[PDB]
Parts: C-alpha cells; structure tokens; sequence
C-alpha cells in the first residue's frame, strides 16, 4: 500500500507475554534473518553477533559481502545489565515491511549481561527513538532516520500491540485504518529524544488525583514499547495506588502486591475485574488549552503471569510501578491503543485499538476535546 491500508504489514509482530514485541528483519548480503525487539524507548539498532547460549541465531559479519566496519566500539549500560558491541553498517530490510533495502548502522553485540532473555525468541533490538539518545552519540544515525533519508518511506510509523503468544502490527511509513475505531487524537512530541509527551491530568475512576501536573512529568513522560509497565513517578505512584486501593477496598490484598514484590492469584476464570478502577491520562492536545483523555482497564495493568510453577491458579502482576526516570507509558498503555508516531509532524496519535482486550461492561477509550488550562506548566525543565 501507499496510504491507509498496508495488508502486508498487518500482524508482522510476535512475542511472548512479558518478553516484548519483535519484528522479523534481515541484515547483510546474502540476507540473514533475525527477530528484533521493537523499542521506541531507545535509538540503537543492536544485534547479537556471537553464540550466546540463549540466542536462536546471531549476525555473522563474515558471511556478509555488504558489511562495513566503522572501527569503533560502544558500551551500553543500564540499571539491570548491559551490552557492548562493534559498530558497522550493512544492508537492512524488513520482509513484512516496506519493499526496500537500506544501509543502516548496526551494533554487533559481542558481550552482554542481563540483556538477552533466556527462552525468548529475539536476537536484537531496534531503537526507534531519536539520535539525541543514540549511543555513543548523536552522530550514529538511528535506523528509522536512515530509512527515511534513503527511500521514499514517509516519516512515520504506527504500532498496534495486541497482548502465551502476543501479536500486533508495526505499520512502517503509514497508518492502517482497520487497526482502530473512532478518531485518532494527537499529542505533541515535546522534544525529539525519547518520544516525550506531557501528561496534563490523571483520573482514577473519574476522580482527579488533584496533584500539581508538573509531578506527572517528573522529570519525563515517554511512550515506550520496550517496557511492560505503566511506570509513574513515586509521588504520583503513591497517590495513584492510594486511590486504586480505595476504589478496590471492596477486597483486600497485601502491601507487597501493590509494590510488585508479590504476585496475587485468583481461581480460574474468576478475576474480579469490576472491583478495579479505570485509569485515565489526559495528554496535551494540538491546540492551546485543549486536551484529550486516554482510558485503560484492569485488563491492561493486571497482567497474567503464566510461568508460575508452584501454583495452579490464575496469577497476576500489578504492572503499575514507581520510577525515578519519569512516566513510562509502556505496554500497559500501548496495548489499549493504536499508537501513531507521527515524526513528520512531531506528534503522537492515540486511538482505540481494534484488538485491545476488554470486557462486556467497560472499553478502553480515547475522548476529547477537553478544556485544560496551564498545560505548559506541566512540563519540567
Ligand atoms: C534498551 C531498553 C531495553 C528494553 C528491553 N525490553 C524488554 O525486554 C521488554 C519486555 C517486555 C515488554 C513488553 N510488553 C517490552 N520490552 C530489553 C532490553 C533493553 F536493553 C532499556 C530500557 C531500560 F532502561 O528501556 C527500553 N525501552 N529499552
């Protein structure tokens, strides 16, 4: 397709619960196939390049006639573990994506810790965010930037994350209208580094948290397909769970559950969804003093934990958790919505996902417009 319909790319995402969403890619000539995690929270294209025992397969540079060494390394630490690699370029394509082949930067991973997941079916990570947060620096052109520069692929992508096997769609260079219902609503990308946005108001079951909105974006709010949780700043988390506790006080659960220190189980088929509140985030709109509201269900924040071998019941993780890095709108948010990363226009569109899991009483929602004053004061500097 060219606009509005891209049958080729529908259902091009796979994964497992809690292990993220991956797309099939090829690197080098002749083409080497790899499953690659779709990550809007980073900016490196990095692939396994050595026989780590967890890996189904890895990039074999020796086999590629189109491979070029940049004679430079890159060391990428995170909070939990790291990866390290050798920088180069090669020909990269997406079999179930646009019908093109691009020369892109590839970090050939040669050492890692707590990076590859044991039992997962991906071998690398596609950083979809901007050069500003690329490693080692902003001169290493991210994949999507190389894609847009070298081809006629429009400067946007969209994500439908569907939620042991998960599915979804990454529509590269377009939007597929079958993937959502109702209207897209757009929030401005504040700065092109992460996919930074501003949260303007928070409601639990319709009840405003009544916090200084500056808190909601302390020090950052981002959209991140490479994180499971809805992550909230601790002050906001405290307030949020306090209200979530109140709305659900029809039942009691240990404190640890709310901190994700323990899991909570119900007997098969009898999860009290209705005891749990909806969560609504108001996002800055396109227009001065105008906002919109996205609403998620317990279906989104209470996640099935499948691999619990010491229990026979239906066990769940509370997937809202505190943070030091700001708000992270991960899979918990994105699984409710069709999300349009409108890079050309510096904006992010949300619409009700045609695939989000709901019940017969409550649906995920995108609603507007609303009148919100002082939305700029919600940003942090
Ligand atoms: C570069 C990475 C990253 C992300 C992941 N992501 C996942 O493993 C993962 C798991 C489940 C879901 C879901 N749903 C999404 N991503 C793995 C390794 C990894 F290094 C680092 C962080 C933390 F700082 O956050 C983001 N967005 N990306």
């Amino acid at each position: 397709g060219r606009r509005g319909s891209f049958v080729e790319m529908v259902d091009n995402l796979r994964g497992k619960s809690g292990q993220g969403y991956y797309v099939e890619m090829t690197v080098g000539s002749p083409p080497q196939t790899l499953n690659i995690l779709v990550d809007t929270g980073s900016s490196n294209f990095a692939v396994g390049a050595a026989p780590h025992p967890f890996l189904h397969r890895y990039y074999q540079r020796q086999l590629s006639s189109t491979y070029r060494d940049l004679r430079k390394g890159v060391y990428v630490p995170y909070t939990q573990g790291k990866w390290e690699g050798e920088l180069g370029t090669d020909l990269v394509s997406i079999p179930h994506g646009p019908n093109v082949t691009v020369r892109a930067n590839i970090a050939a991973i040669t050492e890692s810790d707590k990076f590859f997941i044991n039992g997962s079916n991906w071998e690398g990570i596609l950083g979809l965010a901007y050069a500003e947060i690329a490693r080692p620096d902003d001169s290493l052109e991210p994949f999507f930037d190389s894609l847009v520069k070298q081809t006629h692929v429009p400067n946007l992508f969209s994500l439908q994350l569907c939620g042991a096997s998960v599915g979804g769609s990454m529509i590269i260079g377009g939007i597929d209208h079958s993937l959502y219902t109702g209207s897209l609503w757009y929030t401005p990308i504040r700065r092109e580094w992460y996919y930074e946005v501003i949260i303007v108001r928070v409601e639990i079951n319709g009840q405003d948290l009544k916090m200084d909105c500056k808190e909601y974006n302390y020090d950052k709010s981002i959209v991140d397909s490479g994180t499971t949780n809805l992550r909230l700043p601790k002050k906001v988390f405290e307030a949020a769970v306090k209200s979530i506790k109140a709305a659900s006080s029809t039942e009691k659960f240990p404190d640890g559950f709310w901190l994700g220190e323990q899991l909570v189980c119900w007997q098969a088929g009898t999860t009290p969804w209705n005891i749990f509140p909806v969560i609504s985030l108001y996002l800055m709109g396109e227009v001065t003093n105008q906002s919109f509201r996205i609403t998620i269900l317990p279906q989104q924040y209470l996640r099935p934990v499948e691999d619990v071998a010491t229990s026979q019941d239906d066990c769940y993780k509370f997937a809202i958790s505190q943070s030091s890095t700001g708000t992270v709108m991960g899979a918990v948010i994105m699984e409710g919505f069709y999300v349009v990363f409108d890079r050309a226009r510096k904006r992010i569109g949300f619409a009700v996902s045609a695939c989000h899991v709901h019940d017969e009483f409550r649906t995920a929602a995108v609603e507007g417009p609303f009148v919100t004053l002082d939305m700029e004061d919600c940003g942090y500097n």
